[PDB]
């Protein structure tokens, strides 16, 4: 079968409807996440009008084959959507009602700048590519928009599921296409990295600035330095894929800032040190002295800074 | 081929049967598990009523392409499931008993409030979307529900494996959907977690207290600092891979105070040795006496507290 | 097609044979291992027999399609296995010789108590369902039952491939099933182990012992915490996915074993520094003289308790 | 169908085009990258010809299997690639446009010399074979050649997605292939490498050099011995997988030099120790000094040298 | 299709060839490549001869339903090539040229014994299996085996392609079976070990035997355990998937001696330690000053002695 014809030259309008059932696997890494929603669609042909009264029913009921179908595609997906037909229904007037159950694995970036304490805008492209008889064009069905109550993505808040109702007109490899963004919002649930990462981490590198109070060298390298690994392996064993980002980030600044921390109190402790061999105790103990305020200080002050440039 | 027709209004009946072959792969943090099992459908269609006298026979073959089957799906499903139809038959009054065979990755949530001494209820929800000419319902066939005598989850104890008898039915997108929950009921095996990561874990923690019977600081830094390590270390070690919660868990609870306990630790070695240097060793031995019956006293009060509030 | 009637009313009898080609990826912790195999099918179909005289052919060849095949499926495999018909060969009595190649992923559970000195025997359960007009039985062709001999398993010693020859018949899905067991018996490589795991691990816990020569105390405490944060690290380092079970395994006993004893180690050191501090240096110079035979000694009698009870 | 046969002796030319519509999942470690585009080729086929006038259309459609269809294949693939035919369009002299939509992995070898300030070039080999009949050749269609303006690939920068005009035009098992080479060329984002990793790994060496100013053996064998610690515990942390190569890299000759600089300055706080318990101070305390200029200095002019040997 | 019939009794020589066009994934862990080459097939159907005059064509096309194929399979592949059939060419005399491009994941053991400065021989192994009417027999065309020049394994060197030409044919399941071994030598680029790997392992290594130059017990302690746990961290840091082998090993070897090094550099530590404190200066003073020479000596020995068995 080929496309409906159009009474003057019209091109063929395609009402869509995305409806999620399943969100799951978002990965930060790849930059991916996976759906399970249905796709409705419907536009009129008027090969398929009918009687009602001559022919017996008020609605008819097509098998994929039977019919012309428009052929839809994802832009930013892996493979190709797992489809399966649910129902394909016709309206006396020639409506077809077309509804598939579909999974697919979706290519959106993501902004890390503010993470843990970041929101996403997700994205699913829609796409129809025009035929030799006439041309396609999407359209959104806004009462087909919509999303499961009980739908959920671990580690995110669900904030809306909308479609940009107007669709981006384009021409690509000598045909018109026609494109629409379906925007799916979420904000990270951040409750758990202040318990899990964040206090462990500050508490760390709260009792590397104990050295400020012991005049002992032997007992400040190893207060320093053993936290230094400490700090290490805390985050080996609390990191999660991230990935690398041509901008600065939140989190990359404080932890960058961290590591600056235990240099700078390597520092102390070598001045500290030298001084009070090299007889001039009172310049070591003024250094010692003002690094157990000027530490906690700057550090809190940076934070602020950082938050307010980031925030 | 379409739905078969009502006698007066009523909805069709699908009689549904889920039996357990294969249970696997639970994934704590994807919160999936896969399954094998049978589905059952009976219902009957008028339209292949037939009469065993003249037929010469007592029951029909049909291949699922030759009559109308009602198309079942999984709602909370990655994808959709693999199926093989194993068996299609019809008796002399048009009762239709089919079966088939399928695989299938299911996402359910899981509670890890309680965890690793958690018990949770899987699902797997049914469902069937009814057509033009009629409504379609399920039924639960609780003879038909079962699981194997082999089936098991490593890790896991297996309860009992049902399904609540009455089906969800409710709209969407202008058609009822008839939704049954069947339940996968299974506890944790919590035994290994005892000598494995909670016992040795304790360890290392009372190790950190022996700074409580030593004035040597030098000492002291040491066993507080890599006691702390040690714990890191073990944690990276005997770490799986549970979900960020945006709720509090009982082991999240324990952990955060663990980190908590190093932090006091350090704190006490630190003003001990600071009242010593300072002249002041009354203070600083009254302190680290304190410390001996304080530290695992408040550690045993605090455990208790968050045992009954998370359980 | 259906299948082939009784002449009298007795079952169908199938005739089966696995030959092993290939074996590989035995997975610990999935408790599951992948499989390359012949699956040879026998049986009689009478409408299928003819005269030799007025025909021309020896022995028929036919397409799947063309003639009725029992559909034989594996109870525990994840998904159903890749098959390709290689051969369907029909003689004049309507025997039918059947063979095809397929893989799959057999689920198999193991049995840790022993590990790394265990035995395994690993199932493939075949099965059929009967069918309307007759009851269909598995058997076992001895001569058909077999493996390669460069069939071999990644760290394991393959003893034999047999199969159980009574098969185990019972109702499911108000049908019966006829089940053969066919069992692959493997025993570890337990080589390696030795060298690689066990004697490290052992040098790292007689470290720990060399602090009941020294009355050094900033140097025991280095001695043994040290040691521990080694044997931590050098477990990260050989470790491999065991799962967790709910039974005590002779390699759970010892590591378990290995941290009481560190623990108990961190306790002596404690123990004689306290006494030392509090004036007793005859009662801590005697602990630390009798550690010195109590802890290799008690060591080394736990484990022939340990061996004894789990071998 | 057979290809369509020549007027004279010319081969059949096959216009190509390749525009990227996703580029995901660089994998550095496999040296391969995935890929979903649209493949556009173009012939004509006189056999195709038609009089539009008489046949009342300008542009006939075709299924696949209707035509004779050139087979292109990707050289540099693991797999086939999944292709779905998008339009097939014949017009009246015979001029086929042929269009799909295929995604696949790509292997790609990348040069490691420069990393992390490496710049690549990713190439998709396209290929056609020759048959008896005539031979095909393949050519490039600048304009049919591109990419999708959200066309990214996390931790790059893509410069360009061009195609080299010339095919290689060779025999091959007594046939002649005609091969294009399309070029994507990726420039990797270096800027995260800075206070991620670099910056935190020299801190971490500075603090050893800090024993330059100390007598203490005991807080020197700490110093050193510990950042060594540290410098391991942090490459673990911040490491991606990187393949080995049989030549040396920028990246690789710098980490050389660290462990190198640690093994030095282990040399240097043994020699000054020694020294100093041979009664020889004032050797000690001379290389002790010229070491906390030495060694900065080696270490910056070295980095020089390296940074000129492979830039 | 069956079979061509014979002449006479003779069986079918269907002359095999495999081209290399790709080779990649080399996992030593699972001791699998994979592969992507053009499988090359030619034997005679006296049925498909033809009259290039009548057909007015030298060589006739053929699709592979159209004409019997012989069913050649891989006996040492996970699943099954998956292959796309490119030509099918018959001329005259029914001599069919059948060429297929294909991908597949070979299992092929490796031999661990001399890594990381081995050599490998990767087997595929060719077979077809005999029907009834007759026997099929394999052979190699030299002028068909062979590889792109671009064919590389990263991390290895490719020596040679070839082909046994003699086929192993045996009975298997009574039937014959005609059996090629293609083999690819590889030798592994050793390079990258000795700057990345054992240069720095040794490095480590040196730094306990600084402990022979010290009397201090405390910096001695530190010296070797602290080394001990470089050591092991850097084992992880450097480590990847060799599996677990039957037979001792020369990195093995190596790693255990690199243990025993560590766990008697602690004896001696010890030793030298409680002779001072047992009023015995110059025995301690001598066993040191032994270790000094004695640990490198006897460490360039062992390994002369371990290189010289292994090679
Ligand atoms: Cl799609
Ligand atoms: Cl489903
Ligand atoms: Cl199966
Ligand atoms: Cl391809
Ligand atoms: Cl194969």
């Amino acid at each position: 079968v080929s496309p409906p014809p159009p009474i003057a030259d019209e091109p063929l309008t395609v009402n869509t409807g995305i409806y999620l059932i399943e969100s799951y696997s978002l990965d930060d890494c790849a930059e991916t996440f996976k759906v399970n929603a249905f796709l409705s669609l419907s536009w009129k042909d008027r090969r398929l009008a009918f009687d009602p009264v001559r022919s017996g029913v008020r609605v008819k009921t097509y098998e994929p084959e039977a019919i012309w179908i428009p052929e839809i595609r994802f832009v930013n997906v892996e493979n190709a959507r797992d489809a399966d037909v649910v129902d394909i229904s016709v309206s006396p007037d020639g409506t077809v009602q077309y509804l598939e159950r579909f999974s697919a694995r979706v290519l959106s970036p993501l902004d890390f700048r503010r993470y843990p304490f970041d929101s996403q805008t997700l994205h699913i492209y829609l796409i129809v590519r025009s035929v030799d008889t006439r041309n396609i064009v999407l359209a959104v069905d806004l009462e087909k928009v919509g999303k499961n109550d009980d739908v959920f993505l671990t580690g995110w808040d669900i904030e809306s599921f909308t479609a940009v109702v107007k669709p981006a007109n384009f021409a690509l490899e000598d045909r018109l296409e026609s494109k629409l963004d379906y925007q799916l919002r979420i904000s990270r649930q951040y409750f758990s990295y202040i318990p899990n990462i964040i206090l462990p981490m500050l508490f760390i590198l709260f009792i590397s600035w104990t050295a400020f109070w012991s005049t002992s060298y032997e007992a400040n390298v190893t207060l320093v330095v053993s936290t230094l690994i400490a700090h290490i392996a805390f985050n080996i064993l609390v990191e999660t894929c991230l990935p690398k980002t041509p901008y600065m980030t939140y989190t990359g600044a404080i932890i960058f800032m961290i590591y600056l921390f235990y240099f700078v109190a390597v520092i102390e402790v070598t001045v500290q040190h030298y001084l009070k061999v090299e007889s001039q105790p009172a310049r070591a103990a003024s250094i010692t002295r003002a690094s157990r305020i000027a530490f906690p200080v700057v550090f809190l002050l940076a934070n602020i800074i950082l938050a307010f440039l980031f925030f």
